[PDB]
This record gives structure tokens, C-alpha cells and sequence, in this order.
């Protein structure tokens, strides 16, 4: 029998029946649990290649065709000859909106049909490089109403060296180790702001100052690339009833770009494929804004506010994060900026499984990653029992190239 | 083998040496991780041998004198019987390991003070709330909350065993309406039928405290209705929303938990009920605002004035707040033991260095040490943790029906 799984606000019951095809496997084994720790080839290329190309000519609805009888030996020639493949672009396509698809720490999968894939495998260069994440970031902004995208670049093949991003994310803010043991900037990006410096960046000493970006063609140094300001949205955070609000001179960027997972379809590896979508507030505002490592602003919007930091139990924390979450929110509406909030991402994602389950039979998804940082059992998934899994095409996380 | 776990906030690392004990196997594969789910699914000499090398290990008197002949004790009395009877100094100590193995408690810094009753001399339903009401005035304390155990007699075989078909010793009745909706606690609608069923005369409230459905071996049960100056309640209200007092609500002060199996020793109790108090967001967040339970959420937002009609004034977030202060006002108040979820995740933290030091590691089921709400604001939430079944524990067991 599968996982049986319980939504306890409504009282209803599925089986995952999906989680049985779990190709790769993950930390846990029946002696402990490790569920929430962050981070945990000739013929079996063939047998994911083989299974990734049934996958395509079953979504289009003509498994057993003899495109799809012929597509399959034609894959196995080339493994033959070249011991790699490349995929048709009509796969490839397939294959990235598959690999968000089946990110189980992804609570906006209910768009992952939606999902604009920029074909970059003819890439040749570093600056080649820094053209195509512009025009990501151009397409996917669009001045404020936010496209769902994703640039390919060329795959890691034998002999060669990998595209990479050391950037984990196109849009970041530097974080200037202080001389004090302190941060000024974000705290998540010292490691990035130490190497864009050493890498010949002229570094600025405000808080929200953007890093530049750090490409990688094969078999080269990084090259140092500055984005064009006017193609980076930044919304300044006021808050529509607390005006002091506005003089605390906070900020956050428009565009999530993810930059630095490597994207693995039909046994392929892209090392660079950056992807982005568009925020969920509690993100900006509770986790980056207030998580105690990074920009750690809770207490002092919470003096701001007069209330009691004395004691735990006025509950200043939760008020001041509320409010902080307000803010976002608010800010990103009044400067006409796609964003989520987290009762609505988390509504939607319910459809999303309840669509995965018609379509496929179930869907991995990891709990402590879709229950939002604040207000968890406000929303309806945490009520929702959840199974864990890897499918491919995937996402996953890669070492830092350095 | 040793699971590397981090703490994200501080940087700190440390290896879980402990789960390779995990006596028992959890839900969980390397194909599939199932720690979101709520429940899953002779040779007892083995498990009677390791918790009695615990119990000596434990007070340092190791594998020699005493320890020695305990072991040929328990494998005559199982000779002889098929079973065997703890020392109560054992009791003792295996309802607090117990206690310290539960992985889903946050409260656990408590686990050294706990006050154990043996109850395993009871016979007959009137004996057990005799029992149980000693328990509650114990832990009660008039409002100053003391943590106990009442444990009844064990199952042997070939007989019958002591179950409270009561989930907990305080629960608020919940009727059903021709309308299909619950007036009261909706959780508590299967055993406020049985209630009457079995006797009771329903009330009509909101939080009509039930009757105990209390259990004897091959016999049916017994309603016993508790004496009301012994059931502790607080009447809710905000420190400054006058309005909120009106709005009738009210929780009772002891959770007491009274229908999960003990296991000690390879020896299982399916009746030892056990208390300590509240954490705020239990009462405030869950049990009056998850939407399966009192689900009073729009109700508060309402009276705030709130904007409940966009999901992005966060009125939701606000009326919860709220609530939970006027938990946290209306119990202290009272004089009542509360504790709020940023006390209760440091301490939390606290009970993991220690059991770090001490046991080198401590299970610990992330989902459940989380608060549910302002998660990411405790500390908890940026610990890594590893979860495992360790005996003595205490497991869920199935409905006496
Ligand atoms: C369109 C709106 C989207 C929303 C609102 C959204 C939401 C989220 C959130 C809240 C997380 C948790 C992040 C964290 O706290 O670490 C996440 C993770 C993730 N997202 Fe999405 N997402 C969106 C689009 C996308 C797209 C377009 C892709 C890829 C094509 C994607 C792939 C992923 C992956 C792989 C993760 C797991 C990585 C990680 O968190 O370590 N998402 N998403
Ligand atoms: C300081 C006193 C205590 C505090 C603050 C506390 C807090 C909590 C919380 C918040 C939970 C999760 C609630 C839930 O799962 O719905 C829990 C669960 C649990 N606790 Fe504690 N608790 C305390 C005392 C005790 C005592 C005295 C025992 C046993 C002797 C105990 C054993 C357990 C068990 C077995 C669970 C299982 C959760 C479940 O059944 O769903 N706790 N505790
Ligand atoms: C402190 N949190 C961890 C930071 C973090 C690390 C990652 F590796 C992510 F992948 C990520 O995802 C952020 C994201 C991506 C997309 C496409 C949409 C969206 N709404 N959010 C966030
Ligand atoms: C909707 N959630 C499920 C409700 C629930 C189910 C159980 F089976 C429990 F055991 C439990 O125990 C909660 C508890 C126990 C003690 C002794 C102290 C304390 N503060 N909390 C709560
Ligand atoms: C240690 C803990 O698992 C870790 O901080 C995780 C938990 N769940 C999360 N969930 C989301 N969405 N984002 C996060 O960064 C985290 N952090
Ligand atoms: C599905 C999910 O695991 C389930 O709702 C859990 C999550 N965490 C919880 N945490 C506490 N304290 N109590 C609960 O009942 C639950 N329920
Ligand atoms: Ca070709
Ligand atoms: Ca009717
Ligand atoms: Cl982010
Ligand atoms: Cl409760
Ligand atoms: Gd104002
Ligand atoms: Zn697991």
C-alpha cells in the first residue's frame, strides 16, 4: 500500500501513489527522521533518459507513437556514439517547467505550466552570458508585472568546464563584514560581497547596495558584470498607516532570480539555469527582514512601534512582524509590483495538490518549507499531511564553484 | 552515521550520537519522508533487559550488584507469570524518560520535575476517579500548575484493561445541529455522544465541560460527572479590547492528556494520564482558531474593525495576535501557569544544549516544536533536529471502540 495521507481541516484521505516512482533518494531511513536538515555514466544515463523522454510523449498524449518509438532509439544512439544526448527544444522546454513542477520546497507550483524558458545552449562566453541574464531580467520584471522564467545555458558535457553564476541569486544586496564583527548590508551575502571585491568591485557602504553579478564560462576566472540600474526594480518599504515607517529607508528588489541550482533532466546537467518567479511577502518581510542572521530589523521597528520589548509575552515580536509584513505588501501594491501574500500562495497551493492528484496521483512537497515563517496554522496547508520525495527533472542544489 | 544538524541563526554545529539507539523504526524511507504525518500506519524479556540497564546506568550503580539480581528477578517473575512488576523507583524513572523521549513536546526542560502517582493497586471504575480527582487537585494547585502522572495497572495477558475513553480529563462537550454544524468543540462530537449514550444529560453551551467515560477490565463504562470546584477555568479577555471579554470565551487551566500508552520495559499502561500546563498558542492559536476546532477567527477580526474581505491585510495575522495576548493577560490574571511560545522555544533550546551534553543528542520532531504562529520568530525554527522513538516513550494507542 502508499503513504495515506490526511488533510485535517476538511478530514479527507489520498494515497501517493507518485511517491513510489521516487527516483532519487533522500536522508531519512526508518531509524531517524531528518526531514528537516536543509542541505541532506553510460547505461544509467540511458534508463534516465529513457524515462524522461516516455514522460514527454506521455504529456502530449502519444506513448507508443512511433515518434516516440524512433525518439527513444534515436537517444540511444547518441549515447552510443558520444556517450551524451542533447535534447530537442520542445523537450528541453518540457523538462524545465517539469523540474519546478517537482521542487517540494515550492509553494507557487500552481504556475508551474507557466513558465517562459529561454533556450541559451548556444552560449559562448562570459559576456555572452551577462546579454542573456539581462534580457531575463528585462522579460521577467517588466516593469513590475512579473513573468515567470527561466535561461538554459549550455549543459556540462566532458573535457569542458561548467557555466556557472556564482551569484546565488541575480539580484542581491552586499554584505560588508564590519570591522566590528557586525554586517552592514545583508548578512546572507558577505561570503559574495568578500569575492566581487577581490575580484576588482569598487564596493559601496550603504545597506541595500546591489551586487554586481560574477559569470563563469568554462574553463575561465569569473568574469565582474554590473547591472544596469534601471534594469534592476527596487520598491522603497512605507508603511499605509505608520509614517514613521518610511524613514527607517528600507528597501527590496522586484525580481527572486535563483541563480545558482543546477537544473537535471533525462540525466542531463545544466549547472546554470537561472529561474524566477515573483515574491511571497513573507519572504521579504518576515524572513529577510527579521530572521535574526539577516537584516534583524524586528526589534527596532518594535521600539518604534512603543511596545513592550521587556517581556515575551506582549507578543512584540509577533506584533512588529505583522506590521513589517503589512508593509511589503502594502509597498509593493502602491509601487504596482507582482506580489503574494502568504494566505493567498498557500490557498492556491492547495489546488495545485489537488490538481497533482487528478493528473499524476500526488506530489512531493516538504512541509517545514510550505507552512510559511509566520502564521502557519492560519493557513490551510498546514493542516494538509505532506510526502517528501525526489522526481526528475529536478532542481537541485550544487557546491559553490569556489 | 552520525547525522551532522546545524543551527542556522548561530552557526553551530553538533552530531546526533543518540539516534543510533533508535530502538524502534519510524515512518520514514530513502525513498519518502513521511515526519509530516500525524500518526503512523519472551522476547519481552529483550526490552524488560534494557530498561533495567538504563535504570542502572542512569543512577550509576552499572551492571554490578543490585543491577544483577534485578535481571534474574524480572526473568523469574516472566518464568513464572509471562510478566513482571516494576520497583517503583523504576516507575519512577521511566515515566520521566518517557516524558524526556516524547519528540513532539516542547516542554521537556521540565522532564526532571514530575510528579508520578502509582495507581497500579486500583480496582473498578470508582477507585479510578477517586484516583483521577486527587491527580487534577494535585496539578491544579488552586492555579499554580505542577506537572504529575497517575499510572494505572499495566495490561497483563488473558485479561481485560483500564481505559479513560476520554481523550483528556477536560474536554468541552460538542453537539451536533440539524444545520450540520457543531455547537462547542467539534474535536470532542464523537465522545459527547457517547457521553449520552452511555448516560449523560447533554447541556446546551459552548464549553459544557463532559463527563469522564471511565473504564474497568471486562466491564463497560462508567460516566462520573467531575465536581466543578475541582475543573480550573479562565474566563477570557483582552487587556484592552473591552469588547472581547463579551464574546463568552473561556479555556480550562491543566491539560491533562488521557489516552496514550505507556511503554516502559517492554510493559505497556493503557491508562496513566498525564499533565503539566498550557503553552499560549495551544489554546489561542490552535484550539480557537484552527478551522476544524472553535474557529473564531472572523469573529475577532470583526469586533477589530478589520479588513476581511483581502487576504493582504493580514487580518488573519492580527486577530490571532490578539487572541493569543488575551491568553496570555486572562491567564496570568487568574494566577494560572502559562507560558508563551518565545519563553517556551528558548527554553526549548536550552533542554537541546543540556541533552547535547547529556545523552548526545535529543529527539526532537521539528513540525511539532515549531510554534504555529511567528515560527520563524523562536529560535526552534532555525535549529535543525533529528527525530527517533526511544524507549520508554509514550505512543498513541487505538479507541476502546
Ligand atoms: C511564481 C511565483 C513563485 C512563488 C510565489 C514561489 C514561492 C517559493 C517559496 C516561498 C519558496 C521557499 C523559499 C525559501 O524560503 O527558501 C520557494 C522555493 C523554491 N522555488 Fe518557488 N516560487 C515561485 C516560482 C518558482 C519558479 C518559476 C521556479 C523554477 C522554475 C521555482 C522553483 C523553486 C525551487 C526549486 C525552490 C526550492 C529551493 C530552495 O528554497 O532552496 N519557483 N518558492
Ligand atoms: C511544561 C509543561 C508542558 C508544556 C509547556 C508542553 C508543551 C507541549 C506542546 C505544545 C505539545 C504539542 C501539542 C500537540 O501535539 O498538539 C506537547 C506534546 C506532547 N507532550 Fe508536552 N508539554 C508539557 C508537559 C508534558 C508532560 C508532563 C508530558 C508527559 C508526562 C508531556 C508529553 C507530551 C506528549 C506525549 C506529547 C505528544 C503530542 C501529541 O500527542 O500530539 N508533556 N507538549
Ligand atoms: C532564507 N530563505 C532561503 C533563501 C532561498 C534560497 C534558495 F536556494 C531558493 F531557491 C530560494 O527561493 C526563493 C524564491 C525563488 C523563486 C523562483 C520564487 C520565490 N517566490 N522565491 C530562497
Ligand atoms: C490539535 N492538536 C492535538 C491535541 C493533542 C493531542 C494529544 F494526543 C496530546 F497529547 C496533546 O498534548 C498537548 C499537551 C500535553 C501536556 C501534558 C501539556 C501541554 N502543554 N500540552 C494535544
Ligand atoms: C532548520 C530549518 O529546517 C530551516 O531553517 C528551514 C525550515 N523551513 C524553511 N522553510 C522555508 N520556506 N524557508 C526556509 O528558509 C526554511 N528554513
Ligand atoms: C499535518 C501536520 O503534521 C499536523 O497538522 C501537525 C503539525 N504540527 C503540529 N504541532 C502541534 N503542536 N500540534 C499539532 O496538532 C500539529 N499538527
Ligand atoms: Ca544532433
Ligand atoms: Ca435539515
Ligand atoms: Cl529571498
Ligand atoms: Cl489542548
Ligand atoms: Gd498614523
Ligand atoms: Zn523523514
Amino acid at each position: 500500500k502508499f503513504p495515506r495521507v490526511k488533510n485535517w481541516e476538511v478530514g479527507s484521505i489520498t494515497y501517493d501513489t507518485l511517491s513510489a516512482q521516487a527516483q532519487q533518494d533522500g536522508p531519512c531511513t526508518p531509524r531517524r527522521c531528518l526531514g528537516s536538515l536543509v542541505f541532506p555514466a553510460p547505461e544509467q544515463l540511458l534508463s534516465q533518459a529513457r524515462d524522461f523522454i516516455n514522460q514527454y510523449y506521455s504529456s502530449i498524449k502519444r506513448s507508443g507513437s512511433q515518434a516516440h518509438e524512433q525518439r527513444l532509439q534515436e537517444v540511444e544512439a547518441e549515447v552510443a556514439a558520444t556517450g551524451t544526448y542533447q535534447l530537442r527544444e520542445s523537450e528541453l522546454v518540457f523538462g524545465a517547467k517539469q523540474a519546478w513542477r517537482n521542487a517540494p520546497r515550492c509553494v507557487g507550483r500552481i504556475q508551474w505550466g507557466k513558465l517562459q524558458v529561454f533556450d541559451a545552449r548556444d552560449c559562448r562566453s562570459a559576456q555572452e552570458m551577462f546579454t542573456y541574464i539581462c534580457n531575463h531580467i528585462k522579460y521577467a520584471t517588466n516593469r513590475g508585472n512579473l513573468r515567470s522564467a527561466i535561461t538554459v545555458f549550455p549543459q556540462r558535457c566532458p573535457g569542458r568546464g561548467d557555466f556557472r553564476i556564482w551569484n546565488s541569486q541575480l539580484v542581491r544586496y552586499a554584505g560588508y563584514r564590519q570591522q566590528d564583527g557586525s554586517v552592514r548590508g545583508d548578512p546572507a551575502n558577505v561570503e559574495i560581497t568578500e569575492l566581487c571585491i577581490q575580484h576588482g568591485w569598487t564596493p559601496g557602504n550603504g545597506r541595500f547596495d546591489v551586487l554586481p553579478l560574477l559569470l563563469q564560462a568554462p574553463d575561465e576566472p569569473p568574469e565582474l558584470f554590473l547591472l544596469p540600474p534601471e534594469l534592476v526594480l527596487e520598491v522603497p518599504l512605507e508603511h499605509p498607516t505608520l509614517e514613521w515607517f518610511a524613514a527607517l529607508g528600507l528597501r527590496w528588489y522586484a525580481l527572486p532570480a535563483v541563480s545558482n541550482m543546477l537544473l537535471e533532466i533525462g540525466g542531463l546537467e545544466f549547472p546554470a539555469a537561472p529561474f524566477s518567479g515573483w515574491y511571497m511577502s513573507t519572504e521579504i518581510g518576515t524572513r529577510n527582514l527579521c530572521d535574526p542572521h539577516r537584516y534583524n530589523i524586528l526589534e527596532d521597528v518594535a521600539v518604534c512601534m512603543d511596545l513592550d520589548t521587556r517581556t515575551t509575552s506582549s507578543l512584540w515580536k509577533d506584533k512588529a512582524a505583522v506590521e513589517i509584513n503589512v508593509a511589503v505588501l502594502h509597498s509593493y501594491q502602491l509601487a504596482k509590483v507582482t506580489i503574494v501574500d502568504h494566505h493567498a500562495a498557500t490557498a492556491s497551493f492547495m489546488k495545485h495538490l489537488e490538481n497533482e492528484q487528478k493528473a499524476r496521483g500526488g506530489c512531493p512537497a516538504d512541509w517545514a518549507w510550505i507552512v510559511p515563517p509566520i502564521s502557519g496554522s492560519l493557513t490551510p496547508v498546514f493542516h494538509q499531511e505532506m510526502v517528501n520525495y525526489f522526481l526528475s527533472p529536478a532542481f537541485r542544489y550544487q557546491p559553490d564553484p569556489w
